[PDB]
């Protein structure tokens, strides 16, 4: 609104400091950037997700292994006493 | 990011792998275990 001697530019600045609008290839780079970093984001959470789950599944089978172990130690045991 | 991504998927593909390895040698460990009782 202001009568400064440079306007345009100063403007222009501000509306970078601040990212608002209100120019074409400063809206596409603000675009491209935020959808860059909501993928990676989401990828990051994805991947993230994805080993936790992962770590769980190899506990149960791990339980699982260590069940079918017991199980092979108790018969060889029955059949040695036997 | 993307050797952090990739290493976090590989983590999750060993993790998975090896529960179904796990798996499988539980199995094993059942078969054998009813061939000796047997």
């Amino acid at each position: 609104s202001t009568d400064l001697p440079n306007r345009d530019e100063i403007v222009k600045r501000i509306r970078q400091i601040n990212g608002m609008r209100d120019p074409t290839p400063e809206e596409l780079q603000q675009q491209q950037a935020a959808a860059e970093q909501a993928q990676a984001q989401k990828a990051m959470f994805m991947a993230e997700l994805s080993e936790k789950q992962g770590k769980a599944d190899k506990a149960q089978a791990d339980a699982v292994a260590a069940q079918a172990n017991a199980d092979l130690r108790a018969a060889q045991a029955e059949q040695v006493r036997r």
